[PDB]
């Protein structure tokens, strides 16, 4: 006929509504799809039974609808750069490049707050309005190497935001210093850190944790750090390893967990799923998942966590196409770092690259504000 | 895969730019689809390859990004009603229930009670078809446009085909100039589209035998637009034709186009096979109506408008062909509450059709302005 090309024409709260009409869907399908019409919370039994059940259009229809609601066209994206302090690790995460069971310190480097300081500074005439810091955890990188870093950091360059570290360091620095997690993160914001990125929370149940990775903080402190550094008035994001050796029920125990603390502290701005890769790891024989099971599950994040403004996609993440895609699946945050540099002397995402590949798929490209305030709306822009 | 899904989601220019880009494409598409991307004419035979061979996905890609280059969003509709002053015929056209060879009569007074019924309504213009008879005569329409004219200077009277111009100037011994021209003094202020048909003397001597033929229809037209009158163009189709009839029709249009530039509207027009002598053509498809719409946006390079009639066609179809190359939708709105009672397209259910295919609705005038833009309201 021409029945799917009409469903496909219709505007997004034309389309929930033809979904809650429709005779034929099953009764806990269209129970969830008139939650998500009346903004109500779904139920971790309604999370496992999206994963087990739903088709990638119905997920699209409920996923969009909400990432229209909150956020209309809206698709943010800021200028950012960043340090990695060391590239070997104490620990052993079975999907990492950095675990110590696949590679030996030597094999790495470790940076000197001196060296780090000289990277920074390469971005001292650069638009960037933030630095964001990650990496492996070693013994020499502690809670002096750090703080001594912020304060150097907010002395030579005092506007650049410094958002650095996970729970995992965070955790492995206060114990060694004898700190409380609250009296840590109160010393680091005291020197210089401004924000905490979403590392580190792998997947929290520890029957996936025990396996993937042993040895570094639990889901516990991971939450506690979080909940800390909101109760100094950080933010914060969040992040979910997923597609590997965990099953639905993992992810949704996950997205659980994480629903809890931010209902407590509202501290987290984005959510972001991160998807296994079975590249230069332990899990080499590990098969990664679909891009239809990547949008089925940014789909799913949109609609459980109802308490996070922001699900963010990182482009050099993913192809282009999912990327792309992702926007009309939930994600309304899409991230990297912007290279608008050209090689001299002789693949990077400039600005106008990006701003193409959103308005490609019909989307609204705005720079942002560390509040997700509009700084330039790029939809009008030519260059 | 989310190959389809992929394309499905790019805006129009990125669509039209993945099929260039696509290696499986005929040769022939792709460059039917780069002349369209570089605004260049389609010829003739281009046209017929377009109905003997392209998809509907294809077709919806070119004609989107003709009608969305052309009107954006905008989805136009004015507020309009009808008088038909005959239901009775001398012509024989075999589509039609008015043919003679299968019954009322307004006089000029019956047409002004009918016009008076509207005066308190905001109506822009009055529309006047149907059937050709030998009382209303240049004498009778040249009475009601002056009556009309005098009760109510500012709505205009778009009124009578060629084929009806053609029979009362015949026999007023009128030339078409100055028949059009002593109409357009008398109140005429634009013609519809009707009488058309299929150009070509192969299909019309068989469907419209008796009444004006391509010629007459087309100077009529000429004529009207040399004193400043638009008006539109249709195009029976669906029927006994062949494509290459519906492209030479549509070509014999596009040139009169050229020189005198007088068209707004070109309307397509589905052939049924109710209450006519033509009971057992069996009618085309919905996809047929939705590529022919298509074809008629790339073909008709110089038209403003492409118009679907709602009532002609189902809603799921109309609201359908706004992504086919339709951007103007028409019909007699009826907000009207009915008093002391015991199917009609409101304003608002009209809006509400428009914005659910993510279009403009915009109540426009004669001058295709805005009265209303409904996307600026909330009910
Ligand atoms: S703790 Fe972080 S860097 Fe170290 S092995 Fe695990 S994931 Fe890699
Ligand atoms: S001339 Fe018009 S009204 Fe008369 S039979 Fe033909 S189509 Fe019908």
């Amino acid at each position: 006929g021409t029945e799917n090309l009409y469903f496909q024409s219709m505007d997004t709260t034309s389309k929930l509504a033809l979904i809650l009409a429709d005779a034929d869907l099953p009764a806990a399908l269209k129970a969830i799809a008139l939650k998500v019409q009346n903004q109500e919370r779904i139920t971790f039994d309604e999370g496992v039974y999206l994963y087990e059940n739903a088709e990638l259009g119905y997920l699209g229809v409920l996923a969009n609808y909400i990432r229209e609601q909150k956020h209309g066209d809206n698709t943010y994206f800021n200028r950012n750069f960043h340090i990695e302090p060391t590239n070997v690790c104490v620990y052993d995460c079975k999907f990492c490049s950095y675990s110590r069971l696949i590679k030996q310190k030597e094999e790495g480097w470790e940076m000197s707050v001196d060296g780090m300081m000289e990277v920074l500074k390469k971005y001292d005439h650069e638009p960037v309005t933030e630095v964001h810091i990650t990496g492996g955890v070693v013994p020499k990188q502690n809670l002096e190497f750090y703080s001594d870093f912020f304060r150097r950091a907010k002395a030579h360059r005092p506007e650049l935001h410094i958002k650095a570290l996970t729970p995992v360091e965070y955790y492995y620095i206060f114990k060694k210093a004898k700190l409380s997690h609250y009296d840590g993160m109160k010393y680091m914001q005291e020197a210089g850190l401004d924000s905490m990125p979403g590392g580190g929370a792998e997947i929290f149940h520890p029957e996936v944790r025990e396996k993937i990775a042993h040895d570094k903080c639990n889901a516990e402190q991971w939450l506690d750090i979080h909940e800390q550094a909101h109760k100094l008035g950080m933010k914060t994001n969040a992040t979910m390893l997923y597609g590997h050796i965990e099953q639905f029920w993992h992810r949704v125990d996950h997205m659980e967990r994480l629903r809890r603390q931010q209902d407590k502290t509202g501290g987290f701005q984005a959510f972001i799923p991160l998807k296994f890769r079975n590249q230069h790891n332990q899990m080499d024989h590990v098969p990664e998942v679909s891009v239809i099971e990547d949008l089925r599950n940014y789909a799913i994040a949109r609609i459980y966590m109802d308490n996070f403004d922001h699900i963010k996609a990182y482009w050099a993440m993913i192809s282009r196409q999912t990327a792309q895609l992702s926007l009309n699946f939930g994600v309304d945050d899409i991230d990297g770092t912007l290279d608008d540099t050209t090689k001299i002397y002789s693949p990077a995402m400039s600005t106008r690259d990006l701003v193409d590949l959103i308005k490609q798929v019909k989307r609204k490209p705005i720079e942002r504000d560390t509040l997700y305030n509009v700084v330039t709306d790029y939809s009008q822009v030519t260059f």
